[PDB]
């Protein structure tokens, strides 16, 4: 069969607050955000499609899917290698390289170590 | 010439405290350590073999040389590299990896970041 709206019998026959469309025969629903299915049964898997980069963990959450980077890393895909010569850490002119979570300074000749620190023309003696 | 005794007729000919040590027409230095030449006049440049490792600057010294590492290494010619995984850093059955100057933690699955710390497993919601 059968002619009947079955928006109007009493409950809502759409799932997780999804607007109810009556049809000559049927009905059909209209979903949320981050839901699928006839009657919007399914929570969508939003992280099917592997949106999270760089070994990140996808959390897959209601119409919307969360990552969890690896240190070193931001962004929503956490596709975003995190600038760490930012703040240009490295003193007397050392060169600043970024690495993951961490930088390296090239230092100039006569000064050493994490962040050229160490003045080695001040060995005077 | 010439018949004399070089070594007692004064002052000592040998530089740097050498031992004077007499010989017919002539006399011979016996050097302390770190000092050449026929008075011992010249102070050896222990740095010249390039004895110093991994980038490390050479100091010249008194009978001996010096070695100032890059960070992350140690010993006489800087020939090590500290070992930073020696005290286990790593939480929850992380595998540690040896780096410069640095370690990195290789955590299992459903653990992040640096030191394995975070549980994702954790994420009860
Ligand atoms: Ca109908
Ligand atoms: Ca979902
Ligand atoms: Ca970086
Ligand atoms: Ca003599
Ligand atoms: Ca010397
Ligand atoms: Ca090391």
């Amino acid at each position: 069969a059968q002619d009947v709206d079955e928006c109007s019998l009493g409950a809502n026959p759409c799932e997780h607050a999804g607007k109810c469309i009556n049809t000559l025969g049927s009905f059909e629903c209209q979903c949320l955000q981050g839901y699928t299915g006839p009657r919007c049964e399914i929570d969508v898997n939003e992280c099917v499609s592997n949106p999270c980069q760089n070994d990140a963990a996808c959390l897959d959450q209601i119409g919307e899917f969360q990552c969890i980077c690896m240190p070193g890393y931001e962004g929503v895909h956490c596709e975003v290698n995190t600038d760490e010569c930012a703040s240009s850490p490295c003193l007397h002119n050392g060169r600043c390289l970024d690495k993951i979570n961490e930088f390296q300074c090239e230092c100039p000749t006569g000064f050493t170590g994490h962040l050229c620190q160490v003045d080695l023309h001040h060995i005077l003696d």
